Formats: C-alpha cells, sequence, structure tokens
C-alpha cells in the first residue's frame, strides 16, 4: 500500500494514514455517528482516546472541535449571548426580544428578515426561559467558587437541578457546544460519552492495553509505547513521499515535512472527516 492519507466511505465516511514505516492510523464512524480509531488496524477504539493520549483535556477536545452558546445570569434571569445566524431554519419556541421590541413571537419560524432585523439592530442579548439552556451541553467544569465542590464537569447535558446550582452558586457565565443536526453535528461530544477513558493516564494504559494485553502497564512503560507509535522516527517514518502526499491532501503550503506526525496532523484529518460528515467538502 502506497503512503498518504485517504478519505473514503462505504454512508460512513473514514479516514486513513498509511506510513512507509510504522502503524497505520484509520478513524471511522459508527452508524450512531460516534467517531472510533483504529491503530495498527487492531479494534475500534472512541476516538477521543488519542486526543487524551496526546495531552488534551476534555475541555480542551470540546474547543477544538464545537463554538460556544453563552449563556448570562442576571437579575435572576437568564439571558444568551445571541448571534442571528444560529436562528435560520427554526420556530421561535419564545419571545425573540430586546431593547422593548419582540423581533419574532413565539411560534413564528424565525425568517432570514428577522435575523437581518436581529443584525441591523446590534442584538447581541436576548432573554431566554431555563428550559431552553436545560436541553444544552455544558462545555467546561463549573465549581462553586465559595466551598470550591465540583457542580458540573465538561460534556455533561444539563438539568434543571445543575441549572438552580449553577444559579446559586453565584455563576454569572455558562459556557455551552453550539451544534445542531446538520451541518455542526455533535460527534465529538457524544464520542466523549462512549470513550470510557478519562485522563491523559488512563488513555495510555488504555492503548497500552490493547497493543500488550496481559500486563498492566506502569506509567511509564504506557507512555514509551505511544510515544513510539507515531512520534518517533526509528519506529514511525511517512517517507518523503508520504508526508507530500499528506500535505497535499490537507492542503499544507509545504511538501517539505517530517517522517512522524504531529498532534496537529492527527487533529487535522480528524477535522477534516467530520467536515466530510457535516458536508463541507468530499471524500477522495
Amino acid at each position: 500500500m502506497s503512503p498518504g492519507v485517504f478519505f473514503d466511505s462505504d454512508v460512513l465516511y473514514n479516514a486513513r494514514i498509511i506510513p512507509y514505516r510504522g502503524s497505520w492510523l484509520d478513524f471511522e464512524f459508527d452508524p450512531k455517528d460516534n467517531l472510533f480509531v483504529r491503530i495498527d488496524r487492531r479494534r475500534k477504539l472512541p476516538a477521543t482516546i488519542i486526543l487524551r493520549a496526546l495531552n488534551y483535556t476534555t475541555e480542551q477536545i470540546l474547543d477544538l472541535f464545537f463554538e460556544k452558546v453563552i449563556f448570562e445570569i442576571r437579575d435572576n434571569k437568564l439571558q444568551m449571548e445571541l448571534v442571528p445566524e444560529r436562528l435560520r431554519g427554526e420556530t421561535a419556541s419564545f419571545d425573540i426580544e430586546a431593547n422593548g421590541k419582540v423581533y419574532v413571537e413565539k411560534g413564528r419560524r424565525i425568517t432570514a428578515r428577522h435575523i437581518r432585523q436581529l443584525e441591523k439592530d446590534d442584538v447581541k442579548l436576548i432573554e431566554v426561559p431555563v428550559e431552553y439552556i436545560a436541553g444544552k451541553v455544558v462545555a467546561k467544569d463549573y465549581i462553586d467558587e465559595s466551598t470550591g465542590e465540583l457542580i458540573c464537569a465538561a460534556n455533561m447535558e444539563l438539568s434543571l437541578d445543575l441549572l438552580a446550582k449553577l444559579s446559586q452558586s453565584g455563576h454569572k457565565r455558562i459556557e455551552t457546544l453550539f451544534t445542531n443536526d446538520l451541518d455542526h453535528g455533535p460527534y465529538i461530544s457524544e464520542t466523549l460519552r462512549v470513550d470510557p477513558t478519562n485522563d491523559r493516564l488512563s488513555a495510555l494504559v488504555e492503548i497500552y492495553r490493547m497493543m500488550r494485553p496481559g500486563e498492566p502497564p506502569t506509567r511509564e512503560a504506557a507512555e514509551s509505547l505511544f510515544e513510539n507509535l507515531f512520534f518517533s522516527e526509528d519506529r514511525y517514518d511517512l517517507s518523503a513521499v508520504g508526508r507530500m502526499k499528506f500535505n497535499r491532501s490537507l492542503l499544507r503550503e509545504e511538501i517539505e515535512g517530517s517522517g512522524i506526525l504531529s498532534k496537529d496532523d492527527i487533529i487535522d484529518v480528524m477535522k477534516k472527516l467530520i467536515d466530510i460528515r457535516n458536508g463541507k467538502g468530499e471524500v477522495d
């Protein structure tokens, strides 16, 4: 097999990095839109494991793959920092209003004109009901900053209880994920849920168990094995030709580069694969 990177499908989309020397790296969607990785053509692992192994926290993972919807708690009411574009294609579930003007009545389909009216008047903050926020997925951990105790963790689905707790604790901003059911799908958020690993070490241990079943690894052994998979040229090389092909596929300006992979190489392949699923761009 010639070295390079490949984006294909079966519709279940996939990506594959074939090196000149070393382990293959595969990514693929399942029918539920969760994302999985294979190392050396071995069994599928929820794909976020490789990002954890590369030292990304859950919060950082969510920031790589999602825009944010910011809510504000104030006057014991709830507000949302509004990007009007995000309302496109929806029906209003509450009166969309600002500065004493109702722009969209509850139950009206939100039109291109409504969005333009909001944009023309620079409306960037609107009141929302608690039920609207309860749908959402929180983007970062929050503690009660007086007691120090955790209220919620990153990627948790919000609820009436958690919203009550967040409000009670004195928090005035809540960051959530922007997702939809079309071009901004929640794949990575859902993938974090099926991923049994929770941090870099547990990710490294899981990868080690998969490669070398039957002896639990030391921290040092797990770290070493992972570094040698894709990040040490004595064990992994994309050959110059491989790096050339890789870089052209991912739209790098230069065809020169390293035989080993970078975290950016891996992230960029995952991003492209996700783009394809979201419908921006196509397979090879």
